[PDB]
């Protein structure tokens, strides 16, 4: 089997991408944030505290003839950005782009943190990191990818995120028309349960490539590119007037600037992020200070190849016995 679904930016900045997902019978379609940095499929639901729902579409398990309470199971997750959610668990039929999994754990939120309530466009998350990170207790549940893997034509999914445009998540096949050149594959560690790999270095603009190992994760659920402070300082030093602002929470730059590109290494291959992908616009409406798309990871504990980096590539998440990642230009 295969599946193919379009993913659409939630706003004009590509802050996140939503993909329609069919849950239950008859189908309830919710727009989920596919997140290769986490492993829970959770949704706003008829159980979510009413004051914490503000425009999201909800899953109502009582209206699904295939829903079953997973008795005793609870979940609770906290994300790197400080947001969180928790609740109980149903199993139900879940379909993405024509690919159907029966008995998928659908984690129904009883509580969500304010940032979720305040984003009416995201109805939940669909985790695509390894199932070792899933938070369901006392019986840890499998991700949609884990459950579908045996049925797929090939045990892969691909992320093809658009810049200010829709893109595609495919399951079970690699669309050879969706990229240019060749795909370069690189080794993955699932020891922390993330899609973890080592970039071979970077360049700023037209500058020389610096060969240096940068361990990080491929994370579709993170907007920006978070790299070591040395790398980030080298980038922003090429933008007149750019500076790190403790009050804003990262590097800002004059909105009048033209940003240089940023290249990262994948083995001997190179992925070029155009400068325009690094512009996240005014820090507040009307401001001439703009927020940068490359930020320091120093306070995180891990480097994160988020959407800024991934949308410059066609990315293969190969979930075979030896997990690898593939990157191609497009
Ligand atoms: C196909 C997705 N599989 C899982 O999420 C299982 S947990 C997991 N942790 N490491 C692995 C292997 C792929 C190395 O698997």
């Amino acid at each position: 089997s295969t599946g193919s679904a379009t993913t659409t930016p939630i706003d004009s900045l590509d802050d996140a991408y939503i993909t329609p997902v069919q849950i239950g019978t008859p189908a309830q379609t919710l727009n989920l944030d596919f997140d290769t940095g986490s492993s829970d499929l959770w949704v706003f639901s008829s159980e979510t505290t009413a004051s914490e729902v503000d425009g999201q579409t909800i899953y109502t398990p009582s209206k699904s003839t295939t829903a079953k309470l997973l008795s005793g199971a609870t979940w609770s997750i906290s994300y790197g950005d400080g947001s969180s959610s928790s609740g109980d668990v149903y199993t139900d039929t879940v379909s993405v782009g024509g690919l159907t999994v029966t008995g998928q754990a659908v984690e129904s939120a009883k509580k969500v943190s304010s940032s979720f309530t305040e984003d009416s466009t995201i109805d939940g998350l669909l985790g695509l990191a390894f199932s070792t990170l899933n938070t369901v207790s006392p019986t840890q549940q499998k991700t949609f990818f884990d459950n579908a893997k045996a049925s797929l034509d090939s045990p892969v999914f691909t992320a093809d995120l658009g810049y200010h445009a829709p893109g595609t998540y495919n399951f079970g096949f690699i669309d050879t028309t969706a990229y240019t050149g060749s795909i370069t594959y690189t080794a993955v560690s699932t020891k922390q349960g993330f899609w973890e790999w080592t970039s071979t270095g970077y360049a700023v603009g037209s500058g020389t490539f610096k060969s240096t190992s940068i361990d990080g994760i491929a994370d579709t659920g993170t907007t920006l590119l978070y790299l070591p402070a040395t790398v980030v300082s080298a980038y922003w030093a090429q933008v007149s007037g750019a500076k790190s602002s403790s009050s804003v929470g990262g590097y800002v730059f004059p909105c009048s600037a033209t940003l240089p590109s940023f290249t990262f290494g994948v083995g001997s291959a190179r992925i070029v992020i155009p400068g325009d992908y690094i512009d996240f616009g005014p820090i507040s409406t009307g401001s001439s200070s703009c927020f940068g798309g490359i930020q320091s990871s120093a306070g995180i504990g891990i480097n994160i190849f988020g959407d800024v980096a991934l949308k410059a590539a066609f990315v293969v998440f190969n979930g075979a016995t030896t997990p690898t990642l593939g990157f191609a230009s497009k």
